[PDB]
């Protein structure tokens, strides 16, 4: 399948090369995979979910999406014009409140939460759980993705908005899970994307255009942008079978375009996630 006019990022993943618009990705788009979206909740109603989103669980008064973030990075993930994996099923985790925010414990929650609902749900592909949140270090928030990586989810986190080393970051610097930095439509590292040896691959990141809260889009950016394009590159590989939920980050640090980012610090992998898709 190819989707033209895509998203720049959509585009990226699929492109050994910068500038192209075109998304090009295998016609199963993730179909059999869920993708638990861990942050202000999800807005199902949102015609580019299609209701293959839904509302799981939240941490505050209403399942509401009245952020917008979660909303985002759920339709970065597999909304049907600006997601990757554009069949897979998207369950919102609400741990962050309307203001994009959310204490440790909560987070935690909220992970342990994906651990055990996932074996409620029919994910015969896989699951997976993007984490576009993530304050400084935290030991527990670190076991805690841990804990729902080794429960059998692939864990995409997003290596933080900071400048600077992740592994002063939570749960960026848990090394069992999938640290996604970010980068921009000119394979430039984005400006504030995090980097160090934690870090796992870098993602799309600068400028996303997704959904929005209202019906909307918003093009918005932050390694919380990248996490999601790589959760749906993870869903997405899992229904072609070429990788596990324990494997996907390897598979995609594996097979991803090495070398074509500026702006890589020294003692940080050079890799953006590809999906290497042929026709």
């Amino acid at each position: 399948a190819a989707q033209t006019n895509a998203p720049w990022g959509l585009a990226r993943i699929s492109s050994t090369s910068p500038g192209t618009s075109t998304y090009y990705y295998d016609e199963s788009a993730g179909q059999g995979s869920c993708v638990y979206v861990i942050d202000t909740g999800i807005e199902a109603s949102h015609p580019e979910f299609e209701g293959r989103a839904q509302m799981v669980k939240t941490y505050y008064y209403s399942s509401r999406d009245g952020n917008g973030h979660g909303t985002h990075c759920a339709g970065t993930v597999g909304s049907r014009t600006y997601g990757v994996a554009k069949k897979t099923q998207l369950f919102g985790v609400k741990v962050l409140d309307d203001n994009g925010s959310g204490q440790y414990s909560t987070i935690i929650a909220g992970m342990d939460f994906v651990a055990s609902d996932k074996n409620n749900r029919n994910c015969p592909k896989g699951v997976v759980a993007s984490l576009s949140l993530g304050g400084g270090y935290s030991s527990s928030v670190n076991s805690a993705a841990a804990r729902l990586q080794s429960s059998g989810v692939m864990v995409a986190v997003a290596a933080g908005n900071n400048n600077a080393d992740a592994r002063n970051y939570s749960p960026a610097s848990e090394p069992s899970v999938c640290t996604v930095g970010a980068s921009d439509r000119y394979d430039r590292r984005s400006s504030f994307s995090n980097y160090g040896s934690v870090l796992d691959i870098f993602g799309p990141g600068t400028s996303i255009l997704s959904t929005w809260i209202g019906g909307s889009t918003r093009s918005i950016s932050g390694t919380s942008m990248a996490t999601p394009h790589v959760a749906g590159l993870a869903a997405y590989l899992m229904t072609l079978g070429k990788t596990t939920a324990a494997s996907a980050c390897r598979y995609i640090a594996d097979t991803a375009n090495k070398g074509d980012l500026s702006n890589i610090p020294f003692g940080t992998v050079n890799l953006l996630a590809y999906n290497n898709y042929q026709a």
